């Protein structure tokens, strides 16, 4: 029941963003002790979720793979209820979705066999999902969960879409545990950068694994891979950017009552991409992104109503 | 805080049963929709759980492997609270436990990377756990989750303990999804039978995968592997047994209001082993086992208070 709007050969009635990655089932403590509430999250899904609330008149699509069990159907229903277009979701007969459990907060997860790890199994389906997207967004988690072949399939699809005028956006989102080794991680992340117009790295993660001395070194590294607009998040600190050789800095207004940094980066990315799609200048988009993330860290959970 | 009693060189103050396998975190629907209650289950653990309630003066030990996270510590606390001796539990630094989710009932599970899959990594620790056990109990699930090397380690430990006067009990508990193929499953199950004094197969499962024509064919197959007492469960039907060439049948009194067959076999096994350890004749032990399982299928969940 998500409105997809109309189209002719040349234009679609809705601006269209596609987000590609893994959505996770999540269980978080409910009020009665020993009980947990079931919901859905996951980095790229979270960004799609914030996007659907920022621009509910637009088309926000999610591309992934899920199972055919009850939990997978619950997940599909959740996306629709969030105003997210899940029409491109692939179903993998023998598998189920990934899950994480928050304990009371500690995170445990199970995703090694998730259906989403096959999301790049069908090159045609990937290409069709991107074809008329204004922006295609993916993360280093999207890359991490795929095998060698799937990664190549995804990067080729991204590169071809980029060449037809899709704007490609990438959050490195470094999570070493999801990679076989950090050598593989850093190498593959930079392959992702090589197909992206916009990159949204977070500095402290980059500094740990790449050895970046500062946010400007981070930007330079991405710009070296051909990224046109690099926006470097850095916690409570100013956001440095680099766009076509031009550097800039955008302040991040102090937030008191920081509660939970969950989805800080995911919501930043949504606020940023929302504003870029509206045709606002990068400095303005970064300011908007920081404002949204500022509210998000003041709320509990990955999906905060703002 | 579980009482282990005392011992001298020759006897221990408590009868001692060891159960070896995987305990699972489980989430089942709570009263408020969208919420689930966290508990712990898993076939061999369930049997240990019923055993601790049948003979709370005895020592009921559980041997497995868990992680070092909060969920693993919750599981360890649960065993202790159930009066189960978890002193032999091994901790695997980088892993967590397996989980299953009941949806509202459909079962989804995540166990491919669970710490319990390493429970046979330390041959010394296995041997020490069995050393003064009166009965050692394991299942085909215990075998399924181990790799080739772990399986060999477990079977050697079981065979050596059997030779020193441990009574070895085995429930084939056939779950094809946990095996690479059904050829591997049937072969390995019969290796388990080859080290067992008592086998507790369920007929309909055996008929599907082995091709057994009837419960007597099932018993014969196990007796051929050297099993001394084969007790064949068969749903609501009479229990056939075979002990040292002697056949027998024990009736299963009709149960009305069957609600949930979860742990029917696990509780049967507990009622049976409890009665064997008390020195009761096999026919009497089977009658007791059927009575307990009869109550268990009249209650919700794997762990029913009887
Ligand atoms: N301590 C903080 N105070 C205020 N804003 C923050 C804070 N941490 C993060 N943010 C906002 O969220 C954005 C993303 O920060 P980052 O730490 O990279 O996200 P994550 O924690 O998801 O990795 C920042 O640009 C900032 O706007
Ligand atoms: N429909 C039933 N009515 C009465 N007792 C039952 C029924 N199903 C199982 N039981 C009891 O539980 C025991 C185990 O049966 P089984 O079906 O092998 O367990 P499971 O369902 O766990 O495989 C039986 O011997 C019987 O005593
Ligand atoms: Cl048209
Ligand atoms: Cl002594």
């Amino acid at each position: 029941g998500v409105d997809l709007g109309t189209e002719n050969l040349y234009f679609q009635s809705m601006m269209h963003i596609l987000s590609i990655g893994e959505c996770m089932a999540e269980l978080a403590p409910a009020d009665l002790p020993g009980t947990y509430r079931l919901g859905f999250a996951g980095d790229t899904f979270n960004t799609a979720w914030y996007l659907a609330r920022l621009r509910p008149e637009s088309r926000i699509s999610y591309f992934s793979a899920i199972g055919d069990d009850a939990l997978s159907q619950q997940m599909r229903a959740a996306m629709s209820a969030a105003g997210i277009d899940g029409g491109g979701l692939r179903v993998i007969p023998g598998r189920t979705v990934g899950l994480y459990l928050i304990t009371l907060r500690s995170f445990a997860y199970w995703r090694g066999q998730s259906a989403a790890r096959e999301l790049a199994g069908d090159a045609d389906a990937l290409a069709a999902a991107m074809a008329r997207a204004d922006v295609v967004y993916f993360s280093g988690i999207t890359l991490a969960i795929l095998d060698q072949c799937g990664r190549a399939t995804l990067l080729r699809a991204l590169a071809q879409a980029r060449a037809t005028g899709r704007t490609i956006a990438f959050d490195p989102n470094l999570r070493p545990r999801l990679w076989a080794g950090t050598g593989e991680m850093t190498e593959t992340i930079m392959q992702g950068a090589a197909v992206s117009d916009i990159a949204l790295p977070s500095f402290e993660d980059e500094a740990a694994w790449f050895g970046d001395a500062g946010p400007d070194a981070t930007a330079d590294r991405y710009a070296r891979a051909g990224v046109r607009s690099v926006v470097v998040k850095n916690g409570p600190h100013a956001v440095h950017f680099l766009q076509d050789g031009r550097r800039g800095r955008v302040p991040v207004p102090p937030v008191a009552q920081v509660v939970d940094t969950t989805a800080a980066g995911d919501s930043f990315n949504a606020g940023l991409l929302d504003s870029v799609l509206a045709g606002q200048p990068l400095e303005t988009a970064i300011a908007a992104a920081a404002a949204l993330a500022g509210q998000v860290v003041q709320g509990k959970g990955a999906l905060v109503e703002v």
